[PDB]
């Protein structure tokens, strides 16, 4: 069974993002052909993480999202055993070598604070920085420290709203928004 959402994802995101999202879902035992909204969300979260890491200087961020579970944890352990930073209970998305902290990036279709509360209490790791992006152009980071300059963040917000328009143009946005 082939959904309209599945074919939209493959034409909307670059193949390296799609392949990484596919491997991500399969590693956790879900199939992109059925759980299509989830497939779209993982591609989106991946692209945002990559744009985010592109916003700093050359080698400011270590990218943890997009790796297999074991090597991701391997890099985290290396980062911790070299900077003394506390070991997060859950896999973060990046490490900021400049600010010496892990970051978990969130992309939500809800209000940015409704999702922030859940992502905070769920991680409970007081050390891991949180940066939420919404599909409506709103953002929220811990301690109002948005890490990057405004221009890098604005590019992420533009892209998120483009994805929203393209889904809505294809009548997939409603099913997507009511699926989170
Ligand atoms: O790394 C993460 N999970 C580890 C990997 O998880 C799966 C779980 C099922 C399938 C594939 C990966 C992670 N997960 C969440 C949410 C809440 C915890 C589980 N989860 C979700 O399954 C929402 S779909 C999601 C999943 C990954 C990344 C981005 C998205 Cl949006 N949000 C994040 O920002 C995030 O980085
Ligand atoms: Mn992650
Ligand atoms: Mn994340």
């Amino acid at each position: 069974r082939g959904s309209h959402m599945e074919d939209f994802v493959r034409q909307c995101f670059n193949p390296m993002i799609v392949e990484l999202a596919e491997k991500a879902m399969k590693e956790y035992g879900e199939d992109p052909k059925i759980e299509t909204n989830k497939f779209a969300a993982i591609c989106t979260h991946l692209e945002v993480c990559f744009m985010y890491s592109d916003g700093g200087s050359k080698h400011r961020f270590e990218i943890i999202e997009g790796r297999d579970r074991i090597m991701a944890w391997t890099v985290v352990n290396s980062i911790c055993n070299t900077t003394g930073v506390e070991k997060p209970k859950f896999l973060p998305d990046l490490y900021d070598y400049k600010e010496n902290r892990f970051i978990d990036i969130g992309v939500t279709r809800r209000e940015v604070h409704i999702y922030y509360l859940e992502k905070a209490n769920k991680i409970k790791s007081e050390k891991t920085h949180i940066h939420i992006f919404s599909f409506t152009g709103e953002e929220m980071a811990t301690k109002a420290d948005y890490t990057l300059d405004e221009e890098s963040r604005a590019r992420i917000k533009t892209r998120l709203f483009t994805i929203r328009q393209e889904m809505a143009s294809r009548s997939l946005w409603d099913s997507f928004r009511q699926s989170e």
